């Protein structure tokens, strides 16, 4: 469940972020087949709550009704076309499968709903599924509110309701079931794999039971005998009684250590120093490499106050947010995923982003299309991370090093530091408040190469900044404190 099954030297996910069925269609074959990205998460395709208070927060994809593929993304036709679309271009679709619970407790009853589908929320009747109060945990649980109200038990953590949530009882085989046929139906589409939401809120053997019931992936696109990749979503930042190594057996997890402590070396927040970052990875305490699912920033955390707080780097700190993001793309560490959002009135009151609720883009509920610009950013307030040309590149450097270790380390005792993978890439950071100005060993033949993070490499030219490596390897790295990027990245590919 460890092999994200992209194609072949492809290295990475994006999160596109809310984004609609065919606009991810259309980006597939205009961009992330071309420029190597390896898959998409997409938001949640089943059916969810329409909540009107607030008016249709990103939140509500978060609250299923049913499993039948109707969002505000598109309907089945869409999202299958999609999937084989994406596919036919070498990119893959993993899905963001909410399986621990159902909507809100506390909800209405009746057809206000993304497909129409009715709901007694109160009742726990759930017909288009179809789910009776019998198939949830009200009774497991043994807290008096019937919420989690401590994390430091286990039990109420798993058993109880997470922010009014009504809370699935997955010891059930029905219930196990139920969910299987829908991710099967999934998987039989042409899904390669899932994120499994929240799944810290449930037991680690209840969700192996749902996993051992999958098909293998659809032969059309994948080789006979593909187990679907499947990213655990717990968040684990430490010192807390349940512990991300619990969901190894499973598949992968998702390091939330990693933005946390990045995002504070970066920003250099608690004495943190980007030299500290020698031994990232296992040495920082993390879960093995091969059993991580690494990123800068989510779709949760990038709002404020979720797993690593204010330390969290995002697209609203653009400058940092890409020396984080080239430092993760470049080291070995983990399977990353970029993400790419949009943008809201943030407004924040003692602290806190009382905005953070605010939906994707739209006209009266209907979320926006993906205009692509000249300049190959996007409108409509679609910020689309995953295209700026330091990501972009980033992404690519990735599949180019692919295989290589990490090599060449070195730094400046403080905020400078540099390393490479094999004899294939070199990355080179300058995060202090005075000029980079060193000759380092890339570990990389001799030649000249282009920067890839200033620029592209062109024919037998480069747009930006050019990099003459010695015979012996060495190279000259001048980085000024005020650059706009003070970083530079070269690779086996970007050489002249
Ligand atoms: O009515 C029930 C509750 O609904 C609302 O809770 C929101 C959260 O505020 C929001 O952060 C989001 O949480 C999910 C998160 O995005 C995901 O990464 C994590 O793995 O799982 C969470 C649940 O799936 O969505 C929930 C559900 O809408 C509302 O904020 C709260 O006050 C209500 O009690
Ligand atoms: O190894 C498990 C721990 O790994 C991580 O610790 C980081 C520190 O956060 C970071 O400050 C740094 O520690 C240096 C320390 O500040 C300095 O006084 C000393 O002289 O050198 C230390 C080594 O550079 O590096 C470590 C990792 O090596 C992680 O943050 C922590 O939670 C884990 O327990
Ligand atoms: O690849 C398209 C353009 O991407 C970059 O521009 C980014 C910029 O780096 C970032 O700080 C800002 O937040 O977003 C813009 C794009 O909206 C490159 O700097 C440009 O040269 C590219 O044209
Ligand atoms: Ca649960
Ligand atoms: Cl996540």
């Amino acid at each position: 469940q460890y092999a994200p099954q992209t194609q072949s030297g492809r290295t990475s996910i994006v999160h596109l972020f809310e984004w609609r069925w065919v606009d991810i269609a259309l980006e597939c074959e205009r961009y992330l087949g071309p420029k190597g990205f390896g898959g998409v998460q997409v938001s949640p395709p089943n059916e969810n709550i329409v909540v009107t208070n607030p008016s249709r927060p990103w939140w509500e994809r978060y609250q299923p009704v049913s499993y039948k593929l109707c969002t505000r993304s598109g309907n089945e036709n869409e999202f299958r076309d999609m999937v084989t679309r994406c596919n036919n271009v070498g990119v893959r679709i993993y899905v963001d499968a909410v399986i621990n619970h159902m909507c809100g407790s506390g909800a209405a009853a009746g057809t206000g709903t993304t497909c129409g589908s009715y709901c007694n929320p109160g009742n726990r009747e759930f017909p288009a599924v179809p789910y009776s109060a019998w198939d949830f945990n009200d009774g497991k649980c043994k807290t008096a509110s019937g919420g989690i109200e401590s994390y430091n038990d286990p039990y109420q953590v798993r058993d109880c309701q997470l922010v009014g949530l009504l809370d699935l009882a997955l010891e059930k085989d029905y219930v196990r079931s139920m969910i299987a046929d829908y991710l099967n139906k999934l998987i039989d589409i042409g899904v390669a794999g899932f994120r499994i939401d929240a799944s810290k809120h449930m037991w680690p053997g209840d969700i192996k039971a749902v996993l051992d019931k999958l098909h293998n992936l659809n032969t059309n696109w994948f080789p006979a005998g593909s187990r679907p990749f499947i990213f655990q979503e717990v968040i684990d930042l430490g010192g807390e009684a349940i512990k991300s190594s619990e969901y190894f057996g499973n598949g992968r997890v998702t390091e939330f250590k990693y933005g946390a402590k990045l995002g504070t070396v970066v920003r250099k927040w608690s004495g943190e120093k980007m030299s500290y970052l020698k031994n990232w990875g296992e040495g920082w305490g993390f879960m093995p490499s091969d059993r991580a699912l690494v990123f800068v920033d989510n779709h949760d955390n990038q709002r404020g106050h979720g797993a690593g707080g204010s330390s969290i780097l995002t697209f609203w700190d653009a400058r940092l947010y890409k020396i984080a993001v080239g430092f993760m793309l470049a080291h070995p560490y983990g399977f990353t995923r970029v993400m790419s959002s949009y943008r809201w009135a943030r407004n924040f009151v003692n602290g806190e982003d009382v905005n953070d609720w605010i939906g994707p883009p739209n006209n009266n509920g209907v979320i926006k299309e993906v205009t692509i610009n000249a300049d190959t950013t996007c409108g409509n307030d679609w910020v689309c991370e995953h295209r700026w040309r330091e990501i972009r590149n980033m992404v690519w450097f990735r599949n180019v090093v692919d295989g290589q270790p990490f090599a060449n380390w070195w730094d400046n005792g403080s905020n400078q530091v540099a390393f490479g993978r094999g004899n294939r890439g070199f990355i080179v950071f300058n995060n202090d408040d005075w000029q980079l100005s060193s000759t380092l060993q890339t570990g990389l033949p001799g030649g000249t190469y282009c920067d890839v993070i200033s620029g592209d490499k062109v024919g037998n030219s480069c747009t930006g900044i050019k990099v003459y490596v010695s015979s012996d390897g060495t190279a000259q790295f001048s980085i000024s404190n005020s650059a706009e990027d003070p970083f530079i990245a070269i690779h086996a590919e970007s050489k002249l």
